[PDB]
């Protein structure tokens, strides 16, 4: 009965709820990396969050590029980050070598410090299909900070990204993010 | 046997049927919500109702985007109004802000406000697939009305609806809707 | 075991099968109704029938759609009509307004006076796919007739039609239907 | 609980008859083959049939030679075309080569082209027994045909068919058959 | 344990093996038959045969189809023709009518003279996707043959044709086939 | 179960299939002997052979004798050579003595150098039957061979031969013969 | 047991990583192999290896085209080498003919020198979608090598490729993989 | 059999195996930390590694201090980083404030940043015991590496460290550090 | 039930045989490598193949020395190549180096390229005995080729060797091969 | 109880004898074959035989060579002609080539032919052991015969022969031979 | 099942691979100490090591003498140092006295300083076989090193070494040797 246990412990939890908005991005070359989880800061209010901890139940990302000027690609990396200790991680540091078509790097992936939630690559054609777009749902773990505000310094242990890498540099992305969380 | 209970009430109970079509509207980037269940009113007739409540057993709404001018989004969110008083509710109330990218209010989802029934994104392309399409069918629940007419005032706790929106004002959407109810 | 004696029964009886073709035809925004199992007429071929009942065991349609001058869609709806006394039966018995988008009519779906075997949409586009087709394979059922050759007075109960209905009168479609059949 | 299912569907079945009388040919040195189940035509009567099915029940071959001038050998070999396309075979498909003593073709033998059903040699000595007969009856098989009519086209899957060879053209034989066949 | 049987069978059998490859040819509005395993003739080479037999352990096809000109429709039709006679079938022999959205031929089909393996359509579009393909792999059977070299009389029971027809005599298709068979 | 492993053996070998004819011949007072698998050569056809051994599955002999001038008798020997190294057996290895009356050589008997397979004798007479035939089909054995033409040298263990001796020389007698075999 | 046991021997074992890129190819007619575990070279670091073999735990390959001046197709043959000694396979060793649409040679297939992990057709559109990627993770095998450096002399029996053709030489394809492994 | 498997895979693995010494340091009232695996770089000898990572079978920490004019107190925390990125971590991290009767920081403590093995304080007096050491064994954990040279960039996930911190600048204090590890 | 399926299975199959001599050689101090089981050619005959694959049943090696001039020592490996691409090995594939003392080639040991099958040394003395001799007889295992003739091009994984070395040029060696085979 | 009955049996039967010695015989290169139960002649003393079958219970066979003027090898088969008909077999049935290094002939071992009982080499060396002798015993079985007395036309099936082949002609060769055998 | 575990942890580790020769050696009355484990050095290749441990699985040693100018013996001892600490063993270690004929020491056998794997005597005579070898095959155990060049400091416990001591100065010995051996 321990699935019961749970369930009935969650029910005396408030499933605090954030969500974000990130529009009218360029495509990137050597690739960007975008917070999801840093907006929710220390407050009172249903998308704050009590001390340093909160547990995502399930959070959804929803990614979506144009091309503008030629066909091009746009890939979308969700992760979390194992093991932050207060930045924004680098492209390098989850990308062999700072392309849209890398592989990870070896050695981060070895040591577990990202975890990859899921890799997406959107490829929008002037000739065919311009514009596209994914949402994907997921269950969530454990999310540490290390301060109080939306600052890189408060990312800790579990913080949620996006890497954003392509082709070309004029085409435009958007993205939106809600994390489902209990704070208890 | 409870199950060949519900089976052998459900055929002595009339299964009576609504039918809706909507069609020519542009496409909205701040959005605007359509009323689906309110169309069934008061009367004798084998779409309408006696009383204010009727259980729908299955509804399905089709939902189509063609792109003018310009290849553009088109977003339809199908929803279940639980706690409706009277109203039409407002984008707002269903999103967190009127943007086609937007993830829901995170107010009125924690309180279950609504329920969601589908949310579909079809991206129509000039350069492509100018026309999409999508029909989707599910089995329903009771439906609560607060009046007798085809007025906002008559909605009530159950009500469906669907949320347009979309990134242009010059494309053409249509949609169409049916529910097979008990009415006893 | 009467699965065993099922198919035991199968193997004494002839499968005769009937195939047609329909080339060429106009999209129609008010709709039209073709007949399939009505060429199946009274005689000793391989492709007709002894009284005035067949009973299919399979039956196949394929329709195809051609986008002309316009991006468009096309609809087709393939029926049976449980209850027919000698006629082609017209769109609006089928749909509740004579509109592409339009739902089922809901008083002859409730008495199930029709069938649906399938609903299928086509949208050809002349920036992307402008021809699409669909082939759909089904078990069939018992069709009674009314009279022996092929005309509307000889459709019985069980009769097999198509609806095709479209938004423009421009595009070409073709369709292809075969009935495997007993005629014991 | 099968075989007394099959003798019930049998019951309901009308065992239709076919028969045939083929008198006075000449002896063949190259030989012949003669038609048995092509007479059955598409009609109404109780030798023929209703599409192109039907399944024989038992069928009869009577064979008889009349030695003339000279004592000499009369072959009859009864057979059924498993693969025909609407011909009537020739000698040469059946026996390795044109002479009243060979074996049968090596290689439609192999692929089960012809099923040989009896293969008669009746001697026939103008010092001792001058005529010869032999009587065979045989259940039957599925006939498939290719056509409406009495002419070779019409011939297929399963027809039946007799080879007549002898080592004279002067001698003369008889022959006659009956098929009892179901045709549901 | 008897499975294991036909495995250990299989060990001892040498697995021959046949390619073919047929590039470049124009679409065809009456339809062509290609050959597929009529290439396998005798001799004493991995892709040749003893004798009048293989059993084909798999077999795979490769079809596609470019437009040229105009957007069109190329289909391709994968079949076994179990009673041939050392011929190449023709289209009538397997569809209905010379077109290419007919149904099967019945008479052909009721009396089991081809087996369809795979029915495939592809539409090209010249504003869209002009090229298309597609691999198909199936389990074969028994091949029997009536000659020795790679000639229409030497095709037999169990050969193995593709029928290809399209809308357009101006688009190109090309395909290849490769059959493993033992030959024991 | 062993008795399913070799039917299923014998499901993935060909059943190669030889025919031979000999017409015409003298009735021998002092006997002779005919080769009967002896045709069976080196080769890819549907009758030859790979390697040096096949094996029989079944074979017939038909023999015939005709009265020339005097009633007579025709004695037929079929036999296999058990211990053949190259050579068509003499008459005197088969029989004591070159009479037609003969009993076996009880040298060549005793050690098992011969199976005898069938013996015939035809008496053919000019008052009475003047014409007479027997058919015999049996099972078979292993065959080896000591080459690979249709030459003498080429009969080895298992091969297959007919001898013939009668009373006179004037009148004649035929055969013809055929094996099914396996060549894996 | 053994399976629990395969989980403990392995977290005592380092999972080592190797990350390649290949980006801005031509399209080839006549196909091109590409290396992909060669580069795992002789050394101390994370992406190298002691001794002449490593274990593939899982492995991946990101294949892409863009198409240029003409539509135009790429495949992309992802397989293991399980017979090298060390080479860089040819294009004629693993299919039949250097063609896009060859099947694999006969031989080398039968005799297992190769294993196909992926075989990916893209069929690129400048009408379309000119844009294609493809993403495949698989578990691994044993690789050997035949010395330390990356040089086609050092590929040894399980060495992984990628053979790349084409029906153009005008478009360009990337590629990156990355290989996990064991090497205790 | 479970706990056999271990202690069986184990025997196959060597145990290589590193020291270090550290001699002769300052007290200090705002703490260093001193690194302790770091040493172990990548080569072929007993005591450096192969890759990036290492397990820990036992590792031994001996810690000393000296008063030197005054009575003081020399306090040692040995850790495990189980997340470095890269670099020595600071007193700040370890520690709430820079003082050697601090409790740990509770952010990093909290997010389990830091493991501590032991934390020892050493009160040397110049009335009393004036010198004092502690040697503690442990048993080990994985080591992650993010370099191969002795630097403080190749520290990773694993990493072992000892913090110094105490109440004067002038007693001393040694250290000296002993890792038995695998390396498969 | 399993075994005597083996057994069974081979009774129908012919057991083909090949024998080869090869006498009069010189002793090799750098070595030469033999061919055995290349002379198998396609072919009809009985030491001939149908197709690239036999198996082998059984087969003998004869290998002799005879000193000359001065005793010295002849060493013969006989070995498969189970990666063979069609050549003969040379002697340092084999062996660590080209000497009659060498230990085997580490490499190609260690990936299985080669399996040994038996290594004998003969010493050969003027004052003792100067001629020996050994017969091995094995069973062996499929064969497969990369071509028709009796050419190193033609030699396929699986394919049987001898390499033969010595401290001498000028003693000489014989050897015989036999094999016995299935080919179905 | 086989073994009981067939002991008792033999204790009823007179084992007869003969003996044989065959000394002084010139190594041969082209071979020879010596005879060995031929001297076994009808008559009534403990050495001959009634009647042409006798059954040898057991054999034994003295070889012995002596190198003369050359250092030499003489090789001795002995064997078994299962289907002698009257002859002293060559030595090209038995062997490939007339060579003392051949394998036996392929084909006569196919057939079985013969049985191989000792195949021995004896290497006499003139700077070494110049006489070698072996002697080898085995269990019998039937020999017939196909004459009374000591002629090569009184072999029969299971006649035993000893074929001797060596590399010179000028060495000698002795051998002796008894056979133990029952003749009831 | 520590069979099974055993066997599957051996699949995870590369069996490198070390390959030795040493020729051409003058028999020492005195004897000497040949190295045989001391080759395999620290690096990176097949036949090197990491760190100071491998486990030999198994190991080969071929020795061979020849009898120069007198008869005379040559003794080989294969033999491992279980206590080595960076030397090479001297002969009077082994030996209790430096004559080839001596039996062991008993002060270092009885401690087990040395366990002999093998003692071989070759007696080469120059009216005989002048030359002998042996070759020995054995399972082998751990082997540590104390330090990473091929020099006798480098020496550890569980080297392998051989002695070799005869009765002449003047004959030639060589030997050869292979380890396999893990190294995780
Ligand atoms: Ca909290
Ligand atoms: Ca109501
Ligand atoms: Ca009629
Ligand atoms: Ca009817
Ligand atoms: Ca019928
Ligand atoms: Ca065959
Ligand atoms: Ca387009
Ligand atoms: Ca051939
Ligand atoms: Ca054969
Ligand atoms: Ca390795
Ligand atoms: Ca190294
Ligand atoms: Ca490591
Ligand atoms: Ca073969
Ligand atoms: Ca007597
Ligand atoms: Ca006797
Ligand atoms: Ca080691
Ligand atoms: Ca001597």
């Amino acid at each position: 009965t321990m699935r019961a246990v749970k369930r009935m412990i969650n029910t005396h939890l408030e499933h605090k709820r954030f969500a974000l908005i990130n529009s009218g991005n360029t495509n990137a070359t050597a690739g960007t990396v975008q917070n999801l989880s840093n907006g929710i800061i220390q407050g009172d209010d249903i998308n704050q969050r009590s001390g340093d901890q909160v547990r995502i139940v399930s959070h959804k990302l929803h990614v979506r590029g144009t091309a503008i000027t030629v066909s091009q690609t746009f890939r979308f990396i969700w992760f979390r980050d194992n093991m932050n200790r207060g930045t924004t991680p680098t492209v390098l540091e989850v990308l062999n070598t700072a392309n849209f078509m890398s592989q990870y790097n070896p050695i981060t992936l070895q040591q577990k410090r990202f975890t990859i939630l899921k890799d997406v690559t959107l490829n929008c054609s002037l000739t065919g299909e311009s514009i596209k777009d994914r949402i994907i749902n997921l269950p969530g773990q454990l999310v540490n900070y290390n301060g109080a505000t939306a600052v890189a310094a408060s990312n800790g242990p579990g913080a949620i990204f996006m890497l954003q890498i392509g082709d070309s540099l004029v085409g435009l992305w958007d993205s939106s993010y809600e994390a489902v969380y209990t704070d208890a």
